[PDB]
């Protein structure tokens, strides 16, 4: 067989395509609060779930999904909100590297994003970022590759916006990213966190995350799916 | 034998007066970025680790210990800052409910600290805490029981202890507390959450952390110790 696949979502519209994209037999199996669907596509084992919103239950998910199922790699694929005017609703990006933008130990003088004993941003599979865009350029789509900026907040004004660009020149902001991609690194895992614009994180981003969720979870699913049938 | 219990602290410094009280034989086991010091006190077996800083290390962690080491029940000790006027440097409390402060899913109209599919508030083992109240009147010394406040900002301002205690009456703050009994409630796996004062969450609050870091988790470390020996 293939190596096992983690595939990740944060809400159940972001995994709902995945499941129904890939089309075979899937198994529940609850742990942790969470629902993995484990099946099997072109000789590969797959678990897919969606993790919840947010730092916490996206590493409490991830984690499971490494320590419980072994999983070998981790692909995530979900909407985000745009930081940069080349990014449009529905286009896709891959995150180069990520980072916890609402961290802030800076009472001991370090720099926003910085833990002791840990860094600012996390690295991604170059691999499967490398992947991702000769598929990108096959199928004629764009895809950024970009700095994906992650924390607890749904971000929806100018002054943040700012301050994540102007921080940490991030291209998309979201609240899930880092953490899995966290988790990956500290066990050894590769991962690629794949994202779909659904909103501009501005005033108005709270009314175009809802008119467009559907649309921009079924672009990041199908270009998910794609990546898979390249592995 | 007795029920596994895990042990977690977030800086080394909290779980090196841990390692010494116990006094046993430490086996150093790695996984996911931590240490897990495992060994064996009056018949039970304890699991020991440090998380580093912050929500998404110390749910890594917390996950890891249920998961890979099949822990019963999970103890925390460590320091936090005061945000009520009776809890002074070194004072005790264990939380009985604890809030993610920094969560904001507003721009749906959800109150703050919610998520979807979740809930503002965590609950922890009452049976732990009441064990803690009974040792600590029998020690003769105060403990608190109240709501502790989680986020990944070190907190020293004025402004965002009013907030604390306004939207949450929070009597605490800190930055692993909420996750990881989260993690906790999510397996089904009983928590207690104790944490010692060394600050006071206000502008000096930096200096104060630095200057009764020691002694205040050796405070934490010895009560955390003294309600090992009645499980
Ligand atoms: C309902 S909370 C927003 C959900 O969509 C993603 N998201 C999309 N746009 C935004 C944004 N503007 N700010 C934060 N997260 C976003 C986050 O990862 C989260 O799972
Ligand atoms: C060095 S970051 C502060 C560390 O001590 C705890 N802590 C103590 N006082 C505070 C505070 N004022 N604000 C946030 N966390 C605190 C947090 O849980 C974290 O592990
Ligand atoms: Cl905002
Ligand atoms: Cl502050």
């Amino acid at each position: 067989m293939g190596q096992k696949i983690g595939i990740l979502g944060a809400m159940r519209e972001e995994i709902t395509p995945i499941l129904e994209l890939f089309g075979v037999d899937f198994e529940e199996i609850p742990l942790g609060g969470n629902v993995f669907h484990k099946g099997v596509y072109h000789n590969k084992e797959i678990i897919v779930a969606y993790s919840k919103i947010g730092k916490v239950h996206s590493t409490l998910t991830t984690t499971s999904m490494i320590l419980a199922f072994g999983v070998q790699k981790v692909l995530f694929s979900g909407v985000a909100g745009s930081l940069v005017k080349d990014l449009k609703i529905n286009d896709l990006l891959v995150a180069t590297q990520l980072v916890q933008h609402d961290v802030d130990l800076s009472a001991f003088d370090h720099p926003l994003g910085f833990i002791p004993e840990s860094a600012i941003f996390i690295e991604t599979s170059g691999s499967l970022n490398a992947l991702a865009k000769k598929i990108a350029n096959e199928q004629h789509i764009a895809l950024k590759e970009g700095v994906i900026a992650s924390g607890d907040q749904f971000v929806h004004s100018k002054e943040r916006k700012e301050f994540l660009v102007s921080e940490f020149k991030a291209s998309a902001v979201e609240m899930e990213g880092a953490s899995v991609a966290f988790v990956c690194q500290k066990f050894g895992v590769p991962c690629c966190v794949l994202r779909s614009i659904s909103n501009n994180a501005d005033e108005k981003a709270g009314m175009s995350f809802d008119e467009f969720l559907e649309k921009s979870a079924h672009t990041s699913a199908k270009f998910l799916k794609s990546m898979v049938d390249e592995l």
